[PDB]
């Protein structure tokens, strides 16, 4: 659904069609200015960042494995008349209408018989799905992946991507895949008896030679070598493909370039008039295309065990039933072509769609990891009080539609209750500890980490134990729309720590609340402070991040009673365009205002702009007013004259309108 | 080819399908450069007239002809005098006023280019041989170029300039037969015609 | 865009068609005549100045580098059936235009595909930028630069153009460039998948001989010898461009004359509908074409580093889907022929644009250079204030064009917000002094200048010390439109100031604004004064420009506060009227009238004289047939002009909103 | 003022020829014409008691047209009014006082 999808974008984001992507590393975000103030008994002191950068960093690298499901039907495509009054296959309206069509006599009465299973085979899904990876993989072909590169690093901890991904060769992403192509047989009209297990699609006249090569690729097994989110691992769809198309299927050509995807999916879904098919592969896609780079080192726990993706078998009955399937369809909402119009003008637009996606789902898992089991509305059963229809199973594309609809606030509605695509509530509902490797930069690394050694030699491979999972990802796209106190994204914000004179700058946060908006507010204004907890005896750094540049409370790394000690004369002034903290007497009032956003992205160090046209929110009406116009201008070759005007000079000629 | 008959007749011309086939006459126009057209010399004294490529060519010498700007193909018959322009000056009547006075020994200076044309047109159909010469550049226009219409357009200077033609009117030579005779005019002179019938 | 620079040139001037360039140095100016009427307490003086010559200097040097950008595309000349009842491109209607216009509707699905990734990047300006540039090199190549020469000469200092210009040689203009030719091949109709990355061009009739020459040297690589304005270099715009004629291409012949290029650009705009792609072209020459030659030493700054020239990338999908330019095309101004119609008959008129916009930008500088860096508009956040469109980024052209609306205090709309040509706000924004490059002529240069060696020798080549950049160009064409009082360019004023007790045989002036009404009253009458800075102990001139008869305050070069201690027994007398006074006595009193204005350009020491026929004016206005003004101000690029509000200081500039 | 094609401006009216060296003696420019029909060189500078051009000075009645040789203009007599170059309609507006 690109409706939706498009409303969680923010209102200051004005996109464009190209993206010209060159790295499989990118940092989108928005540039504000902030007013930061200091009050204090003897005097405020005032800063100004008049270009303060809150980045996400998102990369194409994400470990996945597809397997085959059984799903619900999609009946939408099927002609209206063989439809009762509720909506179910009335059968004996179908035997109706093969008898009055252009079918082989003899195969009327066996044809008939195979109707009540047959019929209820239609999901295209996997198809397509596949055929939009094939589009992205040649588009984006030249993006390079290396084996010894910096998954993640924060100066104390690092963690390389041969840790995460084993059994990875360095390659491109065009030299990741081999496919191998799937036999493309043609549809033998007179045929006896329907072959079962074998699905059967519609074509527009021929079968192009580019056609059958992508259908090939499309319909068999994805074994990669780079672990890449557009070129994860799936099965085998299925071993043969029957195509009834009158006008003979051209052998495979062996090459192909993006836009022959296009117009290989654009005949497909007029021929099959499988929409709402689409619909529900675009939204799979907008998952698994591109993955969150953790934002702490301890959050990498989502991503160590692989996250499995669920493709509804390919099973299609329209090859051997040509009848049923013209130009008056069924279809349950008026709005059914509204997604793939979208995609065919803008299909660069679909990254966008894919991190406000992400970004949703994983800040909304952030505050979901933080409630007791002992709750109405829980880690386990937040999916079945939201869900308000008749699913499978509660699965895919279900459990992160319904964290959207908890971030922005609304009502997201679905033709069909499909439940296909990746789960990523798997390392939260298991609930145990997780074992991330980490190979060491500092000696004085385990104080700060919940690491398993006490004593390490810098360049030695440790494991971190991870029992709460931390915020993978900060709201920016969702920045001051949804509000919480945990995150504390809000315009404006200020904190108030009391201190005496008799206290020697050493000041004691009985409240945890305040503690994190002082520690938060203290790195804007280019501050490092060290706190460390007087019970346990650990130390907390506020600098635990070079992207976002704010302190959540989880960064603490243990869950006890809080008594936080900061001595505020060991306090170092580390970045640029910094309020200084001198020596303060009295009680301290800290305070900021963020006034105008304009949108940044970055890559490789530099600037990545958006180029090409304006892109339009695409409405169904403004393309039906043109079939209203008709151009209804009759087509007939009226020539207008021009007189002759004579004037002074009378050597040059000049002509008139009228 | 159709919009060019509806900017002669002045009418709207209609078709039932807008079909775009046959002949396609605006080539040499849209191009904008030089044409090379060949010629063979009768006569010694040709490139004086003609912008010719050679300055002394003997008689029976295959030559070359630079044309700019080009002159109108065919004179408007059929359609004469139902939309008139004053470059062709297709009128069924029409008058000259040529001031001279009696100071000047017949050489009148045409300073205006328009009633330069309709002089030079008017004196052929009276059956008179005119051979002016510009001052400026220096070259030669004679009113009898042409066998067929028997009219002279401004295109038949095969120059675009400044405007001083000298004509002499002691060297004025009756060609055709069925003409009026000027032996020897002294003041302003008045031609005029008159077409009454058509067959 | 012509009526745009064409009312920027002064009421009173109208240039002839022809100018006959034989130079790389034009002086142009006018001949005004004053009445200046002097009172002070000994009593009145009345004199008056018969002919007065205020002129610049622009010369055809200046070092520029091209690179290739990705930059939006121009939707002008595209049939208007395509488009839907708002200005927006529908891939629904390219289907059914597509459709409608052939028999064989078999290559419809494949033709829409491709059609669709094309028309989103079609930008033929790079093409017509090179075209003109090879028309210009043609029509002045008799152009001497040579390498031993004077830059700027004013008695004290000297710069050569060995300094600023290193790596160059002595060459005339069309001895700089020996171009290579890139393959023009022939597009055969029956070719159903568009080669990448190769664009095609639609041709009238046949190709001529020499216009595949000009075609093959306009996409090739340029790389000079000599630094000259219309030759810098430019990346290879292609490596193949089809060509769709219908009767075949002729070889390319070696050699065209500047009248050949003129039938080049005709044809090729008029078959492709380019006409908004040819008036970008033209205001993106208009930068280029031209440099100034600095006012003072320090002026040299700006010309230093090398200016990137934004080069859109070439593409072009007309050749192979020649049905969507049909005889209806789509425009959103009905002006959009007037700036070629301009061009094809003055192309000598261009010198005259060109030299009115870089005046207007370089003046403008002077103030915006001068504006403090804690404000609202300032030199970093001026653009993004003025602009009311959506760009790729505030770069080239939106840089210059904003500069012209404050000079004029006019709203200047382009119809395509366009981001390609000449930066010139480059050594303006770093915080660094820039180290200009100079030779010593006379033995006391260390006392006027602010060199590093304080001891030289007359031959010695040492560096001076410029922190704030000073105006390059004094207002010419641009004499009091809108009058500031930092230039005090009016036609009548009374300036009133009280002059300082002299002591000894020394005045001394404390405050800033007085010591430059002193200085302005002192140059008028003609009394080359000279006054000791007792800060930096360095000597100020009011005669520092003989060109332009008026002193600015920038000449002290000394940005912060001093007091200065004039000398009154050295004032010598260079030019006496009869007002002439050595002796002021208390308060002050010149008041001035300027009239009888008229042009005069002198080139090589000699007056240089304007050829041909007078311009008739060729204009088209609002609407042609048009009934309703569609407002379409969405898209539309918009500049608001700011005013210069005066202030105590005197040294600091300030603007705001109208 | 004629259109100077390359250095050489053509006068075809006679009225328009004599106002133009009439305004061209006044600011004090000698201007040398060749008359086309005879081949005969003309001066506005003719007469130098009497500072006026009157028509008779070419020297040829009847009808013809004049080529003006405008790179060859001396400068005898230079008031402040005095111009070499003239562009477009020209405007001259005398005032004569002061008569012994």
């Amino acid at each position: 659904m690109s409706s939706l999808l498009n409303s969680l974008l923010p209102e200051y984001f004005k996109p464009k069609t190209n993206l010209n992507i060159n790295s499989s590393r990118v940092q989108y975000g928005f540039n504000a200015r902030i007013d930061m103030q200091y009050e204090d008994d003897s005097g405020t002191r005032k800063g100004s960042r008049p270009n303060a950068f809150m980045s996400n960093t998102v990369a194409f690298i994400g470990n996945y494995e597809g397997i085959i499901v059984d799903d619900i039907p999609i009946l939408d495509g099927l002609r209206a008349d063989i439809f009762d009054t509720h909506g179910d296959l009335d059968m004996g309206l179908v035997e109706d209408a093969l008898s009055k069509s252009t079918m082989i006599r003899r195969n009327v009465p066996t044809y008939t018989a195979y109707a009540s299973e047959l019929l209820y085979k239609r999901n295209l899904t996997s198809l397509f799905y596949n055929m939009l990876r094939l589009y992205y993989i040649k588009k984006w072909g030249s993006i390079k992946y290396e084996k010894d590169a910096i998954f993640y690093d924060n100066g104390h901890a690092c963690l390389l991507n041969r840790q995460l991904f084993p059994k990875s060769r360095d390659a491109s992403l065009e030299s990741s895949l081999s496919l191998p192509e799937a036999e493309i047989a043609m549809l033998d009209p007179g045929l006896e008896f329907p072959e079962e297990d074998v699905p059967a699609i519609l074509w527009h006249g021929r079968v192009s030679s580019r056609a059958t090569c992508i259908l090939g690729q499309a319909c068999s097994e994805f074994a990669p070598l780079a672990p890449f989110s557009i070129a994860h691992y799936s099965p085998q769809l299925t071993r043969k493909l029957f195509v009834n198309a009158p006008a003979g299927i051209e052998p495979s050509s062996g090459r192909y370039t993006h836009e022959d995807v296009k117009d290989a999916i654009t005949i497909l879904v007029s021929a099959n008039q499988a929409y709402t098919d689409f619909e529900a592969a675009y939204l799979m896609l907008a998952q698994t295309l591109v993955s969150p780079v953790p934002r702490t080192a301890e959050a990498s726990a989502w991503f160590i065990n692989a996250g499995m993706v669920n493709m509804p078998t390919l099973s299609c009955a329209n090859g051997y039933y040509p009848a049923l399937t013209n130009v008056n369809p069924y279809h349950r909402l008026d709005t059914w072509k509204d997604t793939l119009n979208h995609w065919v003008a803008y299909p660069d637009m679909l990254f966008y769609h894919s991190v406000a996606m992400i970004e949703s789902c994983y800040v909304e898992l952030g505050n979901v990891a933080r409630v007791s089991d002992s709750d109405a509305i829980n880690k386990y059963t937040f999916t079945e009080l939201s869900v308000q229809g008749r699913p499978v199973m509660n699965r895919g594309i279900i459990v992160d539609l319904t964290l959207v609809a908890m971030r922005t606030g609304r009502e997201i509605s679905l033709p069909y209750p499909v439940s296909c695509g990746l789960t990523r509530t798997d390392a939260l509902l298991q609930g145990t500890e997780i074992h991330v490797p980490v190979v060491v930069k500092d000696i004085d690394m385990p104080q700060y980490y919940n690491a398993i050694d006490k004593d390490v030699i810098e360049g030695q491979e440790t494991v971190i134990k991870v029992k709460q999972l931390p915020p993978a990802m900060y709201p920016i796209y969702t920045y001051g729309i949804n509000t919480t106190e945990f995150y504390s994204d809000h315009f404006e914000d200020q904190v108030q720590v009391e201190m005496a004179p008799i206290d020697n700058g050493k000041a004691v946060f009985n409240d945890a609340r305040k503690f994190s908006k002082f520690m938060s507010i203290m790195r804007m204004m280019g501050n490092d402070v060290t706190a460390t907890d007087l019970v346990t005896g650990r130390k907390v750094s506020n600098w635990a991040d070079n992207s976002s540049g704010r302190f959540l409370y989880t960064d603490v790394k243990y869950e006890g009673q809080t008594a936080f000690l900061v001595d505020m004369d060991t306090v170092k002034a580390r970045d640029h365009c910094w309020v200084s903290i001198v020596d303060p007497n009295g009680t301290m009032n800290l305070s900021y205002k963020m006034t105008n956003f304009r949108a940044a992205m970055f890559s490789r160090n530099k600037p990545l702009y958006m180029t090409g046209g304006s892109v339009r929110t695409i409405a169904t009406g403004n393309y039906r007013d043109a079939a209203e116009r008709l151009r209804a201008m009759d087509e007939t070759l009226r020539l207008k004259p021009f007189k002759i005007t004579e004037k002074l000079d009378f050597r040059v000629a000049a002509y008139a309108i009228p």
